[PDB]
Protein backbone atom coordinates (compact mmCIF):
# COMPACT_ATOMS: atom_id res chain seq x y z
CA UNK A 1 0.00 0.00 0.00
CA UNK A 2 2.92 2.83 1.01
CA UNK A 3 4.72 3.36 -1.79
CA UNK A 4 6.97 6.41 -1.27
CA UNK A 5 7.91 8.63 1.83
CA UNK A 6 8.24 12.58 1.53
CA UNK A 7 11.04 13.43 3.95
CA UNK A 8 11.62 17.24 5.34
CA UNK A 9 15.13 18.61 5.86
CA UNK A 10 15.62 20.81 8.25
CA UNK A 11 14.65 19.50 11.88
CA UNK A 12 14.09 16.05 9.80
CA UNK A 13 16.61 14.77 8.04
CA UNK A 14 19.30 17.29 8.48
CA UNK A 15 20.01 20.29 10.93
CA UNK A 16 19.20 18.29 14.29
CA UNK A 17 16.74 21.09 15.98
CA UNK A 18 17.10 23.06 12.36
CA UNK A 19 19.30 25.83 14.27
CA UNK A 20 20.92 27.24 10.70
CA UNK A 21 18.50 29.33 10.74
CA UNK A 22 18.20 30.18 14.43
CA UNK A 23 21.93 31.19 14.16
CA UNK A 24 21.50 33.93 11.68
CA UNK A 25 18.64 35.45 13.21
CA UNK A 26 20.30 35.83 16.41
CA UNK A 27 23.37 37.23 14.43
CA UNK A 28 21.73 39.59 11.93
CA UNK A 29 20.22 41.28 15.19
CA UNK A 30 23.13 41.32 17.70
CA UNK A 31 25.37 42.94 15.31
CA UNK A 32 22.74 46.06 15.60
CA UNK A 33 22.75 46.14 19.20
CA UNK A 34 19.37 44.46 19.44
CA UNK A 35 20.45 40.67 20.54
CA UNK A 36 17.35 38.35 20.73
CA UNK A 37 16.52 34.65 22.47
CA UNK A 38 16.35 31.77 20.83
CA UNK A 39 13.00 31.28 21.70
CA UNK A 40 11.59 34.81 20.55
CA UNK A 41 13.15 33.73 17.20
CA UNK A 42 12.07 30.52 16.80
CA UNK A 43 8.89 31.66 17.86
CA UNK A 44 8.13 32.90 14.31
CA UNK A 45 9.76 29.72 12.80
CA UNK A 46 7.38 28.67 10.04
CA UNK A 47 6.70 31.65 7.42
CA UNK A 48 8.54 33.31 4.65
CA UNK A 49 12.29 34.38 6.33
CA UNK A 50 11.20 37.70 4.93
CA UNK A 51 8.42 38.24 6.96
CA UNK A 52 10.27 35.29 9.66
CA UNK A 53 12.52 39.35 10.20
CA UNK A 54 9.07 41.37 10.04
CA UNK A 55 7.78 39.25 12.64
CA UNK A 56 10.45 39.90 14.40
CA UNK A 57 10.15 43.50 14.28
CA UNK A 58 7.05 43.80 15.26
CA UNK A 59 7.78 41.69 18.70
CA UNK A 60 7.10 44.35 21.37
CA UNK A 61 10.02 43.31 23.20
CA UNK A 62 12.54 43.61 20.20
CA UNK A 63 10.45 46.57 18.45
CA UNK A 64 11.29 48.68 21.74
CA UNK A 65 15.13 47.72 22.05
CA UNK A 66 15.40 48.52 18.71
CA UNK A 67 14.13 51.89 18.70
CA UNK A 68 16.60 52.47 21.74
CA UNK A 69 19.54 51.97 19.81
CA UNK A 70 18.49 53.79 16.06
CA UNK A 71 16.21 55.97 17.99
CA UNK A 72 13.66 54.81 15.35
CA UNK A 73 11.31 52.06 14.80
CA UNK A 74 12.29 49.63 12.03
CA UNK A 75 12.32 50.81 8.42
CA UNK A 76 10.75 48.72 5.32
CA UNK A 77 14.30 49.01 4.37
CA UNK A 78 16.28 47.37 7.40
CA UNK A 79 13.94 44.89 6.72
CA UNK A 80 15.10 43.97 3.44
CA UNK A 81 18.77 44.86 4.38
CA UNK A 82 18.49 42.50 7.06
CA UNK A 83 17.21 39.85 4.65
CA UNK A 84 19.78 40.44 2.26
CA UNK A 85 22.06 39.59 5.17
CA UNK A 86 20.48 36.29 6.45
CA UNK A 87 20.96 35.14 3.37
CA UNK A 88 24.60 35.81 2.93
CA UNK A 89 25.32 34.20 5.92
CA UNK A 90 22.87 31.33 5.89
CA UNK A 91 24.42 30.47 2.67
CA UNK A 92 28.22 30.81 4.39
CA UNK A 93 27.55 28.56 7.21
CA UNK A 94 24.71 26.31 5.64
CA UNK A 95 27.39 23.46 4.79
CA UNK A 96 28.20 23.13 8.82
CA UNK A 97 24.58 22.32 9.24
CA UNK A 98 24.47 19.59 6.64
CA UNK A 99 25.09 16.40 8.37
CA UNK A 100 22.08 13.31 7.80
CA UNK A 101 20.93 13.39 11.87
CA UNK A 102 22.34 10.01 13.10
CA UNK A 103 19.33 7.55 13.01
CA UNK A 104 17.65 8.31 9.62
CA UNK A 105 20.76 7.19 7.05
CA UNK A 106 20.08 3.40 8.28
CA UNK A 107 16.55 4.31 8.12
CA UNK A 108 16.39 5.61 4.65
CA UNK A 109 18.67 2.29 3.37
CA UNK A 110 16.16 -0.16 5.03
CA UNK A 111 12.84 1.31 2.80
CA UNK A 112 14.82 1.65 0.23
CA UNK A 113 15.43 -2.25 0.08
CA UNK A 114 11.73 -2.27 0.50
CA UNK A 115 11.47 -0.72 -2.89
CA UNK A 116 9.88 2.17 -1.30
CA UNK A 117 10.41 5.50 -3.13
CA UNK A 118 12.15 8.44 -1.14
CA UNK A 119 11.26 12.26 -1.81
CA UNK A 120 11.16 15.22 -0.29
CA UNK A 121 10.09 18.76 0.19
CA UNK A 122 11.54 22.10 2.24
CA UNK A 123 11.18 25.35 3.34
CA UNK A 124 14.62 26.21 1.61
CA UNK A 125 15.21 27.86 -1.45
CA UNK A 126 16.94 26.20 -4.20
CA UNK A 127 19.94 28.13 -3.49
CA UNK A 128 19.91 27.50 0.32
CA UNK A 129 18.92 23.61 -1.12
CA UNK A 130 21.61 23.33 -3.95
CA UNK A 131 23.59 23.79 -0.82
CA UNK A 132 22.58 21.32 1.94
CA UNK A 133 21.99 18.82 -0.87
CA UNK A 134 25.50 19.00 -2.20
CA UNK A 135 26.81 18.56 1.86
CA UNK A 136 24.47 16.04 2.76
CA UNK A 137 25.44 13.55 -0.16
CA UNK A 138 28.96 13.69 0.47
CA UNK A 139 27.76 13.13 4.44
CA UNK A 140 25.62 9.62 2.70
CA UNK A 141 22.03 10.93 2.61
CA UNK A 142 20.77 11.46 -1.18
CA UNK A 143 16.77 11.23 -1.93
CA UNK A 144 15.38 10.16 -4.87
CA UNK A 145 14.19 13.33 -5.69
CA UNK A 146 13.54 17.13 -4.16
CA UNK A 147 11.37 19.79 -4.60
CA UNK A 148 11.43 23.35 -3.30
CA UNK A 149 8.97 26.67 -3.26
CA UNK A 150 10.73 27.50 -6.18
CA UNK A 151 9.47 24.70 -8.24
CA UNK A 152 6.08 25.37 -7.74
CA UNK A 153 3.79 28.80 -7.38
CA UNK A 154 3.78 28.39 -3.49
CA UNK A 155 5.65 26.66 -0.81
CA UNK A 156 3.83 25.02 2.66
CA UNK A 157 1.25 24.30 3.78
CA UNK A 158 0.44 23.94 -0.59
CA UNK A 159 0.46 20.53 -1.86
CA UNK A 160 2.42 21.75 -4.32
CA UNK A 161 5.37 19.85 -3.77
CA UNK A 162 4.51 17.04 -2.88
CA UNK A 163 2.34 16.64 -6.01
CA UNK A 164 5.33 17.31 -7.79
CA UNK A 165 6.96 14.43 -5.70
CA UNK A 166 4.71 11.95 -6.93
CA UNK A 167 4.69 13.23 -10.13
CA UNK A 168 8.25 12.51 -10.82
CA UNK A 169 8.55 9.33 -8.22
CA UNK A 170 5.52 8.02 -10.25
CA UNK A 171 3.58 7.18 -7.59
CA UNK A 172 -0.51 7.30 -7.01
CA UNK A 173 -2.71 8.03 -5.37
CA UNK A 174 -1.67 11.00 -2.57
CA UNK A 175 -2.68 8.34 0.21
CA UNK A 176 -0.02 5.77 -1.02
CA UNK A 177 2.99 7.95 0.49
CA UNK A 178 3.49 9.83 3.93
CA UNK A 179 4.25 12.87 4.49
CA UNK A 180 7.22 12.92 7.29
CA UNK A 181 8.43 16.72 9.22
CA UNK A 182 9.32 17.99 11.84
CA UNK A 183 6.69 21.09 12.47
CA UNK A 184 3.41 22.41 12.50
CA UNK A 185 3.39 23.73 8.76
CA UNK A 186 4.61 19.84 7.75
CA UNK A 187 1.57 18.52 9.38
CA UNK A 188 -0.61 21.23 7.24
CA UNK A 189 1.13 20.17 3.76
CA UNK A 190 0.79 16.39 4.15
CA UNK A 191 -3.08 16.70 4.85
CA UNK A 192 -3.04 19.25 2.50
CA UNK A 193 -1.96 16.79 -0.03
CA UNK A 194 -4.48 13.76 1.14
CA UNK A 195 -1.23 11.76 2.17
CA UNK A 196 -0.74 9.73 5.19
CA UNK A 197 1.40 12.52 7.99
CA UNK A 198 3.37 11.69 10.76
CA UNK A 199 5.59 14.12 13.12
CA UNK A 200 8.88 13.52 14.43
CA UNK A 201 9.84 14.91 17.93
CA UNK A 202 13.87 14.58 18.71
CA UNK A 203 15.68 16.92 16.47
CA UNK A 204 12.77 18.99 15.47
CA UNK A 205 12.41 22.75 14.93
CA UNK A 206 9.38 22.46 17.71
CA UNK A 207 11.75 20.35 19.94
CA UNK A 208 14.28 22.88 19.78
CA UNK A 209 17.01 21.12 21.42
CA UNK A 210 20.53 20.15 20.28
CA UNK A 211 21.77 16.49 20.19
CA UNK A 212 23.67 17.94 23.09
CA UNK A 213 21.11 18.92 25.63
CA UNK A 214 19.10 16.15 24.60
CA UNK A 215 21.60 13.01 25.87
CA UNK A 216 22.73 15.36 28.64
CA UNK A 217 18.87 16.72 29.91
CA UNK A 218 16.65 15.44 33.07
CA UNK A 219 14.77 12.32 31.79
CA UNK A 220 12.01 13.87 33.65
CA UNK A 221 12.54 16.80 32.13
CA UNK A 222 12.95 15.76 28.74
CA UNK A 223 10.07 13.20 28.85
CA UNK A 224 8.09 16.21 29.46
CA UNK A 225 9.33 18.57 26.65
CA UNK A 226 8.39 15.64 24.15
CA UNK A 227 4.86 15.62 25.11
CA UNK A 228 4.93 19.40 24.68
CA UNK A 229 5.26 18.81 20.85
CA UNK A 230 3.43 15.54 19.95
CA UNK A 231 0.57 16.69 21.45
CA UNK A 232 1.82 19.81 19.27
CA UNK A 233 1.79 17.42 16.07
CA UNK A 234 -1.79 15.88 16.78
CA UNK A 235 -3.02 18.91 17.09
CA UNK A 236 -2.73 19.58 13.90
CA UNK A 237 -3.00 16.67 11.32
CA UNK A 238 -0.14 14.03 12.72
CA UNK A 239 -1.98 10.97 12.05
CA UNK A 240 1.16 10.22 13.98
CA UNK A 241 3.80 11.02 15.84
CA UNK A 242 7.35 9.48 16.50
CA UNK A 243 10.23 10.15 18.78
CA UNK A 244 12.71 9.19 15.78
CA UNK A 245 12.75 8.19 12.60
CA UNK A 246 13.57 4.85 14.05
CA UNK A 247 9.71 4.38 14.23
CA UNK A 248 9.48 4.72 10.80
CA UNK A 249 8.51 1.18 9.05
CA UNK A 250 6.85 0.75 11.99
CA UNK A 251 3.92 3.08 11.08
CA UNK A 252 3.92 2.23 8.21
CA UNK A 253 3.32 -1.42 8.99
CA UNK A 254 0.32 0.01 11.38
CA UNK A 255 -1.15 2.35 8.64
CA UNK A 256 -1.34 -0.64 5.99
CA UNK A 257 -4.16 -2.41 8.23
CA UNK B 1 -17.75 21.40 -1.15
CA UNK B 2 -16.43 21.20 -4.42
CA UNK B 3 -14.46 24.23 -6.21
CA UNK B 4 -13.34 23.08 -9.61
CA UNK B 5 -13.99 20.86 -12.30
CA UNK B 6 -11.57 19.31 -14.74
CA UNK B 7 -13.31 19.04 -17.74
CA UNK B 8 -11.61 16.65 -20.72
CA UNK B 9 -11.83 18.07 -24.24
CA UNK B 10 -12.78 15.96 -27.10
CA UNK B 11 -16.22 14.38 -26.58
CA UNK B 12 -16.47 16.74 -23.47
CA UNK B 13 -17.15 19.76 -24.54
CA UNK B 14 -15.97 19.95 -27.72
CA UNK B 15 -16.31 17.16 -30.86
CA UNK B 16 -19.25 15.78 -30.22
CA UNK B 17 -18.29 11.89 -30.33
CA UNK B 18 -15.08 12.54 -30.49
CA UNK B 19 -14.69 11.65 -34.05
CA UNK B 20 -11.70 13.91 -35.15
CA UNK B 21 -9.02 10.71 -34.38
CA UNK B 22 -11.72 7.73 -35.62
CA UNK B 23 -10.44 8.01 -39.01
CA UNK B 24 -6.89 8.79 -39.09
CA UNK B 25 -6.31 5.83 -36.81
CA UNK B 26 -8.47 3.22 -39.09
CA UNK B 27 -6.31 4.79 -41.78
CA UNK B 28 -2.79 4.58 -40.52
CA UNK B 29 -3.69 0.37 -40.11
CA UNK B 30 -5.78 0.49 -43.38
CA UNK B 31 -2.77 1.38 -45.53
CA UNK B 32 -0.44 -1.26 -43.72
CA UNK B 33 -3.49 -3.60 -45.01
CA UNK B 34 -4.90 -4.52 -41.34
CA UNK B 35 -7.89 -3.21 -40.52
CA UNK B 36 -9.22 -2.57 -37.41
CA UNK B 37 -13.23 -1.45 -36.22
CA UNK B 38 -14.23 1.92 -34.84
CA UNK B 39 -14.64 -0.41 -31.27
CA UNK B 40 -11.19 -1.04 -31.18
CA UNK B 41 -10.18 2.45 -32.66
CA UNK B 42 -12.07 3.74 -29.82
CA UNK B 43 -10.72 1.58 -26.68
CA UNK B 44 -7.84 3.63 -25.94
CA UNK B 45 -9.38 7.17 -26.85
CA UNK B 46 -8.46 9.57 -23.89
CA UNK B 47 -4.58 8.39 -23.83
CA UNK B 48 -2.22 10.61 -25.06
CA UNK B 49 -1.98 10.11 -29.16
CA UNK B 50 1.06 8.20 -29.76
CA UNK B 51 0.27 6.14 -26.46
CA UNK B 52 -3.26 5.30 -28.14
CA UNK B 53 -0.82 3.97 -31.05
CA UNK B 54 1.19 1.64 -29.24
CA UNK B 55 -1.87 0.81 -27.32
CA UNK B 56 -3.78 -0.32 -30.94
CA UNK B 57 -0.26 -2.27 -31.77
CA UNK B 58 -0.49 -4.16 -28.72
CA UNK B 59 -4.34 -5.44 -29.02
CA UNK B 60 -3.75 -8.90 -29.69
CA UNK B 61 -5.84 -9.39 -32.61
CA UNK B 62 -4.51 -6.65 -34.24
CA UNK B 63 -0.87 -8.01 -33.39
CA UNK B 64 -2.10 -11.15 -34.47
CA UNK B 65 -3.50 -9.81 -37.10
CA UNK B 66 -0.31 -7.45 -38.48
CA UNK B 67 2.02 -10.27 -37.41
CA UNK B 68 0.63 -12.30 -39.64
CA UNK B 69 0.67 -10.15 -42.51
CA UNK B 70 4.16 -9.20 -42.22
CA UNK B 71 5.82 -12.30 -40.65
CA UNK B 72 6.32 -10.36 -37.52
CA UNK B 73 4.70 -8.30 -34.55
CA UNK B 74 4.38 -4.20 -35.16
CA UNK B 75 7.90 -2.27 -34.71
CA UNK B 76 8.91 1.02 -33.00
CA UNK B 77 9.70 2.07 -36.55
CA UNK B 78 6.26 1.09 -37.62
CA UNK B 79 4.72 2.19 -34.41
CA UNK B 80 7.07 5.80 -35.31
CA UNK B 81 5.96 5.78 -39.04
CA UNK B 82 2.60 5.66 -38.90
CA UNK B 83 2.41 8.53 -35.57
CA UNK B 84 4.30 10.63 -38.34
CA UNK B 85 1.12 10.06 -40.86
CA UNK B 86 -1.92 10.40 -37.58
CA UNK B 87 -0.42 13.84 -37.09
CA UNK B 88 0.07 15.21 -40.83
CA UNK B 89 -3.87 13.67 -41.64
CA UNK B 90 -4.86 14.91 -38.12
CA UNK B 91 -3.01 18.56 -38.49
CA UNK B 92 -4.76 19.29 -41.97
CA UNK B 93 -8.70 18.32 -39.94
CA UNK B 94 -8.46 19.60 -36.48
CA UNK B 95 -10.15 23.09 -36.67
CA UNK B 96 -13.09 21.27 -37.85
CA UNK B 97 -13.32 20.09 -34.88
CA UNK B 98 -13.43 22.24 -32.02
CA UNK B 99 -16.96 23.22 -32.14
CA UNK B 100 -18.64 22.98 -28.34
CA UNK B 101 -21.03 20.26 -27.76
CA UNK B 102 -24.99 22.15 -27.46
CA UNK B 103 -25.76 22.58 -23.93
CA UNK B 104 -21.54 22.70 -22.50
CA UNK B 105 -21.39 26.71 -22.70
CA UNK B 106 -24.33 27.26 -20.66
CA UNK B 107 -23.21 25.04 -17.80
CA UNK B 108 -20.05 26.52 -17.55
CA UNK B 109 -21.07 29.98 -17.00
CA UNK B 110 -23.28 28.45 -14.73
CA UNK B 111 -20.07 27.27 -12.81
CA UNK B 112 -18.30 30.44 -12.96
CA UNK B 113 -21.41 32.15 -11.76
CA UNK B 114 -21.44 29.84 -8.90
CA UNK B 115 -17.15 30.53 -8.71
CA UNK B 116 -16.47 27.68 -9.83
CA UNK B 117 -12.43 26.78 -11.46
CA UNK B 118 -12.93 25.63 -14.81
CA UNK B 119 -9.56 23.23 -15.61
CA UNK B 120 -9.03 20.78 -18.41
CA UNK B 121 -6.36 18.17 -19.19
CA UNK B 122 -6.20 15.84 -22.48
CA UNK B 123 -4.94 13.64 -24.88
CA UNK B 124 -3.94 16.00 -27.32
CA UNK B 125 -0.71 17.01 -27.88
CA UNK B 126 -0.21 20.51 -27.27
CA UNK B 127 0.43 21.68 -30.81
CA UNK B 128 -2.53 19.44 -31.33
CA UNK B 129 -4.65 21.60 -28.58
CA UNK B 130 -3.07 25.00 -30.36
CA UNK B 131 -5.38 24.38 -33.19
CA UNK B 132 -8.10 23.42 -30.85
CA UNK B 133 -8.42 25.90 -28.17
CA UNK B 134 -8.09 28.40 -30.46
CA UNK B 135 -10.71 27.28 -32.15
CA UNK B 136 -12.87 26.53 -29.34
CA UNK B 137 -11.89 29.96 -27.38
CA UNK B 138 -13.66 31.62 -31.29
CA UNK B 139 -16.29 29.62 -30.78
CA UNK B 140 -17.40 30.61 -27.36
CA UNK B 141 -15.32 27.82 -25.18
CA UNK B 142 -11.97 28.11 -22.79
CA UNK B 143 -11.45 26.93 -19.29
CA UNK B 144 -9.33 28.89 -16.84
CA UNK B 145 -6.67 26.56 -18.11
CA UNK B 146 -5.10 23.84 -19.70
CA UNK B 147 -2.94 20.57 -19.60
CA UNK B 148 -1.61 18.47 -22.53
CA UNK B 149 0.71 15.35 -21.93
CA UNK B 150 3.63 17.60 -23.38
CA UNK B 151 3.21 19.38 -19.66
CA UNK B 152 4.45 16.25 -17.36
CA UNK B 153 5.76 12.78 -17.07
CA UNK B 154 2.60 10.82 -19.00
CA UNK B 155 -0.66 11.10 -19.67
CA UNK B 156 -3.50 9.22 -19.17
CA UNK B 157 -4.36 7.23 -16.87
CA UNK B 158 -1.55 9.08 -14.41
CA UNK B 159 -3.05 12.17 -12.25
CA UNK B 160 -0.15 14.24 -13.34
CA UNK B 161 -1.97 16.72 -15.50
CA UNK B 162 -4.91 17.09 -12.72
CA UNK B 163 -2.23 17.78 -10.21
CA UNK B 164 -0.89 21.06 -12.14
CA UNK B 165 -4.87 21.85 -12.85
CA UNK B 166 -4.57 21.58 -8.74
CA UNK B 167 -1.68 24.14 -8.36
CA UNK B 168 -2.97 26.38 -11.26
CA UNK B 169 -6.48 26.74 -9.80
CA UNK B 170 -5.00 26.73 -6.10
CA UNK B 171 -7.15 24.03 -5.07
CA UNK B 172 -6.94 20.98 -2.86
CA UNK B 173 -7.47 18.54 -1.35
CA UNK B 174 -8.08 17.06 -4.65
CA UNK B 175 -11.53 16.00 -2.72
CA UNK B 176 -12.47 19.14 -3.98
CA UNK B 177 -12.98 18.93 -7.29
CA UNK B 178 -14.86 16.72 -10.14
CA UNK B 179 -13.36 15.15 -13.17
CA UNK B 180 -15.61 15.04 -16.17
CA UNK B 181 -14.42 12.68 -19.60
CA UNK B 182 -16.17 10.70 -21.96
CA UNK B 183 -13.81 7.88 -21.76
CA UNK B 184 -12.73 4.52 -19.95
CA UNK B 185 -9.05 6.69 -19.49
CA UNK B 186 -11.05 9.76 -18.42
CA UNK B 187 -12.36 7.42 -15.60
CA UNK B 188 -9.01 6.36 -14.18
CA UNK B 189 -7.48 9.47 -14.17
CA UNK B 190 -9.82 10.74 -11.75
CA UNK B 191 -9.86 7.80 -9.38
CA UNK B 192 -6.29 8.04 -9.30
CA UNK B 193 -6.28 11.74 -8.61
CA UNK B 194 -8.46 11.47 -5.77
CA UNK B 195 -11.03 13.61 -7.19
CA UNK B 196 -14.98 12.77 -7.75
CA UNK B 197 -15.11 10.99 -11.24
CA UNK B 198 -18.41 11.73 -13.61
CA UNK B 199 -18.75 10.40 -16.90
CA UNK B 200 -21.02 11.84 -19.72
CA UNK B 201 -22.52 9.82 -22.31
CA UNK B 202 -24.62 11.41 -25.18
CA UNK B 203 -21.29 12.68 -27.17
CA UNK B 204 -18.88 10.27 -25.32
CA UNK B 205 -16.48 8.58 -27.66
CA UNK B 206 -17.84 5.48 -25.46
CA UNK B 207 -21.42 6.02 -26.87
CA UNK B 208 -19.29 6.98 -30.40
CA UNK B 209 -22.44 8.27 -32.06
CA UNK B 210 -23.22 11.59 -34.06
CA UNK B 211 -25.61 13.90 -32.92
CA UNK B 212 -27.77 12.82 -35.90
CA UNK B 213 -27.46 9.56 -35.10
CA UNK B 214 -28.22 10.26 -31.46
CA UNK B 215 -31.85 12.20 -32.39
CA UNK B 216 -32.86 9.81 -35.22
CA UNK B 217 -32.83 6.54 -33.21
CA UNK B 218 -34.38 4.01 -32.14
CA UNK B 219 -35.23 5.80 -28.33
CA UNK B 220 -35.48 2.04 -27.12
CA UNK B 221 -32.16 1.60 -28.96
CA UNK B 222 -30.93 4.44 -27.49
CA UNK B 223 -31.60 4.17 -24.11
CA UNK B 224 -30.15 0.49 -24.19
CA UNK B 225 -27.26 1.93 -26.05
CA UNK B 226 -26.81 4.64 -22.84
CA UNK B 227 -27.26 1.76 -20.58
CA UNK B 228 -23.45 0.12 -21.66
CA UNK B 229 -21.47 3.41 -21.84
CA UNK B 230 -22.66 4.11 -18.25
CA UNK B 231 -22.45 0.78 -16.53
CA UNK B 232 -18.96 0.98 -18.50
CA UNK B 233 -17.87 3.83 -16.71
CA UNK B 234 -18.61 2.98 -13.56
CA UNK B 235 -17.33 -0.70 -13.67
CA UNK B 236 -14.13 1.59 -14.84
CA UNK B 237 -14.39 4.05 -11.71
CA UNK B 238 -16.98 6.77 -12.18
CA UNK B 239 -18.47 7.67 -9.31
CA UNK B 240 -21.62 9.21 -11.13
CA UNK B 241 -23.33 8.88 -14.76
CA UNK B 242 -24.83 11.72 -16.80
CA UNK B 243 -26.12 11.91 -19.88
CA UNK B 244 -25.71 15.43 -20.72
CA UNK B 245 -23.69 18.19 -18.88
CA UNK B 246 -27.14 19.31 -17.70
CA UNK B 247 -27.01 17.21 -14.74
CA UNK B 248 -23.18 17.95 -13.61
CA UNK B 249 -24.83 20.68 -11.13
CA UNK B 250 -27.03 18.23 -9.31
CA UNK B 251 -24.19 15.52 -8.95
CA UNK B 252 -22.33 18.28 -7.24
CA UNK B 253 -24.85 19.07 -4.75
CA UNK B 254 -25.66 15.59 -3.78
CA UNK B 255 -21.86 15.03 -3.42
CA UNK B 256 -21.75 18.29 -0.84
CA UNK B 257 -23.96 15.93 0.73
MG1 LIG C 1 11.51 21.56 8.84
MG1 LIG D 1 -11.81 12.55 -25.07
Amino acid sequence: KIEAVIFDWAGTTVDYGCFAPLEVFMEIFHKRGVAITAEEARKPMGLLKIDHVRALTEMPRIASEWNRVFRQLPTEADIQEMYEEFEEILFAILPRYASPINAVKEVIASLRERGIKIGSTTGYTREMMDIVAKEAALQGYKPDFLVTPDDVPAGRPYPWMCYKNAMELGVYPMNHMIKVGDTVSDMKEGRNAGMWTVGVILGSSELGLTEEEVENMDSVELREKIEVVRNRFVENGAHFTIETMQELESVMEHIEK
